[PDB]
């Protein structure tokens, strides 16, 4: 193991903006060049040790530049939300390192978390010297993350604002978001960002990254508060070069470098092995590992050669018409359901089915811990509820469930939320996955068939439990546009039956 020297200094960005940086260099001995890692730090969250993580990588035998981006307290400039300047600064710091350290120009990598993860991926698209990327808790599509199916993520946008405010000085884009969020104008925040979001989205540079063919490692939490997994998976799937995706359930750990971000120590252990293989040619077998690796809520791993394999043999459950004397409830019926039925709910009514709890003012929790929902208390005039059978043996859900549903709104503006729960014998539901869907400017009384892809998950369903689908019209974490007084009618036309597809293993 290398012992490393850490030196603080100011390094000029692309336009001269001074960036606060820790330059970490292997000592010992005489004394060839080392692979270089440039690592943009992320949000300033108390207890989070970005430099420490960088030093531990450097001790594997790397020159590492750990640095604060433009606008951070320790730098000049303004936070531009991983804008073109922030991304170009990655290249400027690569140039500086090559000229001022024992860095090998033929073995360059980038790694970051959240702010630094999106920054790192964009740099890999724009700088073909980069041969490997390790991006943690990051995004591919900023619009899809904050404005999923045209539904603003109120709690996601608020967290973006809160994180920015403790990290540095906002540029105009972030200041406009901040002003909108203060008024409760989440839609206005979105509207302000959309015209400049694509240039901040790795997904918009998929061709450029595929051309450059870096080795891309992605590791996120299913329950990331800012950047949900589907938009990451979609990007991952389109990469043509060496790649690995890991998804885990996040929880807070104490007394770890990254525990307050919900990231366990094991992630940067795997990152190390990734870089060691691709940049130092260590034969550690990383190259033979499955491209998709998933860690369930009980902490056990599964793997797949690609994302398509997660959906192999998915079960199609037909939705049946809700029935019952007191608690109208439908079925999830494996080959198959009913067609020709209708079931009307009121829009804008509150249920216990929520993706998250109300969060404090300025809270910096980077993962989300959804509340349980007691299914018998989910108001049937406010929600459609469909229950599958109680399983007598354990099963494992790996992948993204899909719901096809036909809906008829009485108002022009409605937001729908679909939830998949593991419901125990007594009726206690644990949320596995959800998805929002906003219908804006719809024609009242016209039935529309919608396909919702629920967020990717990995879930051990125990014996004694069933899968339960809830669809309602309000969620505490999103700025939905449903109105009390309106209605939604669920149907299942013979032509296009209402069906939940679930990737069980």
């Amino acid at each position: 193991m290398a012992t490393v020297k850490t030196t603080h200094r100011t390094i000029a960005g692309w336009d001269g903006t001074p960036l606060g940086a820790f330059v970490i260099e292997p000592q010992d001995a005489g004394g060839g060049r080392y692979p270089l890692l440039v690592m943009p730090s992320s949000w300033a969250v108390p207890s989070v040790e970005y430099v420490g993580v960088a030093q531990s990588l450097a001790q594997r035998g790397y020159v590492v530049i750990s640095y604060s981006s433009r606008g951070f307290w320790e730098s000049g400039g303004s936070i531009d939300i991983a804008g073109p300047s922030t991304v170009e600064d990655v290249s400027a710091l690569i140039d500086w390192a090559l000229d001022n350290t024992r860095a090998d120009p033929d073995r360059i990598g980038v790694s970051g978390i959240s702010y630094g993860a999106g920054t790192s991926l964009l740099a890999a698209a724009r700088d073909p010297r980069i041969k490997a990327v390790a991006a943690l808790s990051g995004w591919a599509d900023l619009q899809a993350s904050l404005y999923s199916n045209d539904t603003p993520s109120a709690q996601g946008i608020a967290l973006l604002v809160a994180a920015g405010l403790v990290t540095g000085r906002p540029g105009a884009e972030l200041a406009t978001i901040n002003r909108n969020v203060l008024a409760g104008n989440y839609q206005g925040a979105v509207d302000s960002l959309l015209p400049v979001a694509a240039q901040r989205s790795p997904a918009a540079s998929i061709d450029e990254i595929n051309a450059n063919q870096p080795a891309v490692f992605l590791a996120n939490a299913f329950n990331d508060s800012l950047f949900p997994p589907g938009q990451l998976v979609d990007f991952f799937n389109r990469l043509k070069g060496p790649k690995q995706l890991q998804l885990r359930h996040g929880d807070h750990a104490l007394n770890e470098a990254l525990g307050a971000l919900g990231i366990p120590n094991e992630v940067y252990d795997q990152v190390g092995d990734w870089f060691d293989h691709y940049l130092k040619a260590v034969a550690n077998g990383i190259d033979r590992q499955p491209a998709v690796q998933l860690k369930s809520q009980k902490g056990s791993w599964s793997s797949y050669p690609d994302w398509q394999a997660t959906s192999k043999g998915a079960v199609s459950y037909g939705l049946t018409a809700p029935s019952g004397l007191l608690l109208p409830t439908g079925g999830l019926a494996e080959h198959g359901g009913g067609t020709g039925w209708n079931y009307r709910i009121g829009s804008g009514l509150l249920t216990a089915a929520n993706s998250g709890v109300a969060m404090a003012s300025g809270a910096l929790q980077m993962i989300n811990l959804p509340p349980g929902a007691y299914v018998p208390f989910v108001g049937r005039s406010a929600a459609g509820v469909w229950q599958g059978p109680i399983q007598w043996s354990a099963k494992r859900l790996d992948g993204a469930p899909e719901v096809r549903l036909t809906v008829t709104p009485s108002r022009a503006n409605t937001t729908l939320y679909a939830y998949l729960y593991a419901e125990d014998v007594l009726g206690n539901g644990q949320l596995i996955s959800h998805k929002p869907y906003t219908l804006r400017g719809a024609t009242p009384g016209q039935a529309k068939t919608l396909d919702l892809r629920l967020e990717a998950s990995s879930w051990n369903l125990p014996a004694g439990s069933r899968l339960t689908l809830v669809v309602d019209t309000v969620d505490l974490r999103y700025a939905g546009i449903s109105q009390l007084g309106g209605a939604v009618t669920f149907t299942s036309p013979a032509n296009a039956p209402s069906v939940l597809k679930v990737p069980l293993h």
